Formats: structure tokens, sequence, C-alpha cells
């Protein structure tokens, strides 16, 4: 979630140009950004994103049953450029826009926003009001061409803050043995338990969630760290660039 960026880094993109979700929405899926070409300095325009993933099919989700996927996303504009306030903000666009609630990411950094999580289904393409600044009132900006960041996702990740995984991912055999037992974990509640059995003789419990599909049946040899299910990550990350000029009006 773009909470969890927030919480745990203070700068959303890296000096190679990677952004944060990438850290735990491991899956890259492309997204879309589009901003005019240019435009004047304290005026109001729109970023186009898209988000896009096939509706149809569903994800697992944190109770381990099968669900809609969400949409998130963390827009990096140029120093100076910030959301446009509702009074600035024409009614024809505001309808575009909808019901989100884009934030800063931080009060420090209003040039960075973000919204999330929010149906995808509704919110696969996003409309935001950005207000463009001024260099004559602004000495930390000037009519250049600048470069925006777009990180959009749609999806559950696969580790949460603390490192730990999360159901939506692949799991693996903590050690290499004779699957002895896998037990049907919990009733009707799902996850397994997979006792393998090492080679000196030890047996260790493999928990595993409900929501990841199995691959391994009992009688079999894995080896350490072997995947013992499918992944069943639907969903995923992208990034994509794009720029705008700021325009010196002239007269
Ligand atoms: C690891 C510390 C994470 C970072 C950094 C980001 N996200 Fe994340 N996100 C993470 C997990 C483990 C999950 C599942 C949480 C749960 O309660 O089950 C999520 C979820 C989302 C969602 C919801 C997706 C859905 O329900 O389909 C969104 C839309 C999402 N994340 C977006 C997102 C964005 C844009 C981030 C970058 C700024 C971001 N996440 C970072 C783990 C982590």
């Amino acid at each position: 979630y773009p909470v969890f960026a927030q919480q745990n880094y203070a700068n959303p993109r890296e000096a190679n140009g990677r952004i944060v979700c990438a850290n735990c929405h491991l899956a890259q899926k492309a997204v879309e950004i589009e901003v005019p070409q240019a435009v004047l300095p304290d005026t109001v325009f729109e970023a186009v994103i898209e988000l896009p993933y096939d509706k149809q099919v569903k994800q697992v989700l944190a109770n381990g049953k099968k669900g809609d996927l969400n949409v998130g996303m963390v827009l990096i504009l140029p120093e100076g450029f910030e959301l446009a306030p509702p009074d600035r903000v024409p009614a024809e666009i505001k309808e575009k826009v909808g019901n989100l609630y884009y934030q800063p990411y931080s009060p420090e950094q209003k040039n960075i926003l973000v919204v999330g999580p929010v149906p995808g289904k509704k919110y696969s393409e996003m409309v935001v009001p950005i207000l463009s600044p001024d260099p004559a009132k602004n000495k930390n900006v000037s009519y250049l061409k600048y470069p925006i960041y777009f990180g959009g996702n749609r999806g559950r990740g696969q580790v949460y803050p603390d490192g730990k995984k999360s159901n939506n991912t692949i799991y693996n055999a903590s050690a290499a043995g004779k699957i002895v037992a896998i037990t049907a974990l919990s009733e009707k509640k799902g996850g397994f338990e997979v006792s393998i059995e090492k080679a000196n003789g030890e047996v260790v419990v493999d928990k595993i969630p409900a929501g990841p599909d199995l691959i391994v049946k009992e009688g079999q040899t894995v080896q350490a760290d072997q995947p013992l299910t499918n992944n069943p990550n639907v969903g995923g990350f992208g990034q994509a660039e794009t720029e705008i000029v700021l325009q010196n009006p002239a007269r």
C-alpha cells in the first residue's frame, strides 16, 4: 500500500529510478501516464494514468479467498508542482477525477502524490489535477522540459514491511527431505502443514497459508528452498516516465 511506502521509505524513488513499491510488489505490469506536452505557469492540467489488467481474473486475498484487485500509485512531479486545490479545479475535470483523495507523500513532499487502495474495477484509469508552479515566484523552478515519474500498482504484494511473505506468493521448503505428511491445515480455514523428514530423521513442519496451491505430494523428495506451491500473484506494479515543458508566457 502507498501507506506502507510512506511509513518505511522517506523517498519513493531511488537513485537508479526504481520506485519502492517494487520492493514488495515483485511482479511487473505495464502502466501508462499522459500529461500535456506543455503548460503555462500557475495553471491546472491533467495527468491521466492507466493501470490495466484483466478484470476477469481474481486474486488471492489476505483471508485466503479469491477477489477483486485494488489499485494505488505514486506520482513524482518536479519541485513546485502540486495537486490543484478544489477551488482551482474546473467542474468538468472534477467530474473526471471522481471520488479520489490524492494525498502528498509527506507534508514536505507536496510534489509527490499518492492514492490507493481503491477498487481497480472503477479506478483502473485515473485523472490527477495538477497545478503548475511559476518560475517567477519560485526560484526552484525554471522554464524547462521536466520529467515526471509514475508508479502504478494493482494487486496484493508479496512481502510485508517486516520482511515476512504475504500469502500471495510462492512458498518454499525450509529444508531438504522427504515429505512424509501434508495436512489440510485448519478446518475449512485453509493452509497446509507440510512435514519434511530431514535426512537425519528430524521432521520440520512448514506452514503454508491458504491461497497458493500445492505442487508437491506425500512421498515426494524436495530440495532445500525448492518450491512447494505455485505463484498465485496475478497483479503487478509498473513504472512509466514522461515529461512536460513549463512554458514561459510572453508579452
Ligand atoms: C512492502 C513494505 C510494500 C510496499 C513498500 C508497498 N506495498 Fe503495496 N502492498 C503490500 C502488501 C503485502 C499488500 C497486501 C496487504 C494486505 O492487507 O493484504 C499490499 C497491497 C497493496 C494494495 C492493495 C492491492 C489489492 O488489494 O489488490 C495496493 C493498491 C498497493 N499495495 C499499492 C502499493 C503502491 C502504489 C505502493 C508504492 C507507493 C506500495 N503498494 C508499496 C506491500 C507493500
